[PDB]
């Protein structure tokens, strides 16, 4: 009865889940802890695309990779493109930020299509579509009103993390992300010591790393400035309670 779906990374599945309930069975390409940028799909997944209905891509290429690969194990499936509408940042202007996923009010947006493609897919069930959606944009600003409230105070809106997956969030919350990596890349021993100035001069608390790629660098700059270090997780399945954890660190550390 329910439809198969398969979505690129684990918070698009809980997106699915608000949307779609029981009406859809979700499966999920990248692991956790995986790197998805350099993430390349195993052959026993793509066998078990034959299966989808459909695919529901975060788009503004960070699909790119697997694009073709995905459209060949399953020619029927429909690929839905979560991103449209959007007007990304850009990445050193070469491309466009993908990291959306991670900012409520752009995922409105995202939800709204989604529910909008599910809903042409499965027609006799529209209407439960629509509540669903209904619901989970109201938690959506909820959720944005709470995060709000956790860091309009802080005097201090720079923080630190190695890979930039926090450009959207920021811009919402009017913070700066001070990334430790430099083109998908560990810093230079110069760039690691600027980068210490940098945050010496700003008296930064605490240096976040990511669970999917090395905390090494982070753990150096926090025992040179002296700071803590703390796991940010951009790929956390649990993505609402994921993204109030992550305002509380980031609050945490600016107090
Ligand atoms: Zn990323």
């Amino acid at each position: 009865d329910a439809m198969d779906i398969t979505v690129s990374i684990p918070p698009q599945q809980y997106f699915l889940e608000k949307i779609g309930g029981d009406l859809v069975r979700v499966s999920v390409l990248v692991p956790g802890n995986n790197d998805p940028h350099t993430y390349e799909p195993k052959p026993q997944q793509l066998a078990a695309l034959s299966e989808a209905e459909a695919y529901v891509l975060i788009g503004l290429g960070f699909e790119q990779p697997w694009l073709e690969k995905l459209k060949a194990a399953n020619a029927n499936m429909k690929l839905i493109d979560s991103a449209q509408g959007i007007t990304p940042l850009e990445m050193e202007k070469m491309v466009a930020d993908p990291h959306i996923w991670l900012s409520p009010t752009l995922v409105k947006r995202q939800a709204t299509t989604i529910a909008k493609e599910l809903a042409e897919l499965d027609p006799d069930n529209r209407d439960q579509y629509e509540a669903n959606l209904a619901a989970f944009l109201a938690e959506l600003e909820r959720l944005n009103q709470e995060l709000g409230q956790i860091l309009q105070p802080l005097p201090q809106r720079k923080f630190i993390v190695f890979h930039p997956s926090w450009a959207y969030f920021a811009r919402d919350y009017n913070l700066v992300q001070i990334p430790i990596e430099v083109e998908g890349q560990e810093p230079s021993a110069q760039e690691l010591k600027q980068l210490i100035d940098t945050a010496k001069e700003n008296n930064l608390t605490m240096v976040f790393g990511e669970t999917q790629f090395s905390t090494k660098s982070s753990e150096a700059i926090a025992a040179e400035i002296g700071a803590g270090v703390e796991l940010l997780d951009p790929l956390a399945a649990d993505w609402s309670s994921n993204l109030k954890a992550v305002a509380q660190k980031i609050a945490n550390a600016n107090s």
